[PDB]
């Protein structure tokens, strides 16, 4: 589904820090930091393969990475 | 800390929208479905609520509701 090594980059580098925007208890404020985080991610691959062949797809890979940790700390907080 | 009015008239309205829009199991398209229902409530209630003095307030309770609706639902399905 996703590219292995893009999604050990992105776990690797950012994980703790969406997990501890999902961990605060006030939602409007979790919601929003979650935001900023992926916002960040997203924009620093936009960034790095911006002209790269395989643009779409990994753009796509990056969403769904993002989703999945999300949808994983979540989870595993309930 | 929400105006109980306010809650009642946005979860008998949008509730089974925002549950059918976490429901999606495909996680991109769930959470943009979620951010297009959350999105929508909110500019209603802005267009609605741009010029009353309790603007501010009313549109911070908007933004707890929703956030307590989403909440809500995936808890309930997981
Ligand atoms: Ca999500
Ligand atoms: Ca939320």
């Amino acid at each position: 589904q996703v590219d292995a090594d893009l999604q050990a980059e992105i776990v690797g580098k950012y994980n703790a820090d969406l997990q501890k925007a999902v961990q605060i208890e006030e939602k409007k404020a979790s919601e929003i930091a979650t935001e900023a985080v992926k916002e960040h991610v997203t924009a620093e691959y936009e960034e790095r393969y911006a002209e790269h062949e395989e643009h779409d797809r990994i753009m796509r890979d990056v969403a769904e990475i993002l989703e999945q940790m999300e949808h994983a700390e979540v989870r595993r907080l309930i």
